[PDB]
């Protein structure tokens, strides 16, 4: 029991560390997605202006 | 000691599950960001083409 308890505690702590790293990774990805979304929506505004001018011309 | 074994195993399981969930979410968001990046490049091309066309017009 003692040996197995030791090993289980060790591996669980390992998993905890990996999970924290995953948290940080997810934060990075979320920020970058926000950036790309802003770029795309502004791009859409540009396309709207493009098409409107094209129609007029 | 056995009571301690119970607690150790259970906390290990909690950590492992959370790690799994965070990993999956990271995967999904990363893939979406990559796709939108490709689309941002695509619309860069589209705006260039639009500038050419509006000039000719």
């Amino acid at each position: 029991i003692e040996s197995d308890l030791e090993r289980a505690e060790e591996r669980a702590e390992l998993s905890e560390g990996k999970c924290a790293e995953l948290e940080e990774e997810l934060k990075t990805v979320t920020n970058n997605l926000k950036s790309l979304e802003a770029q795309a929506e502004k791009y859409s505004q540009k396309e709207d202006k493009y098409e409107e001018e094209i129609k007029v011309l």
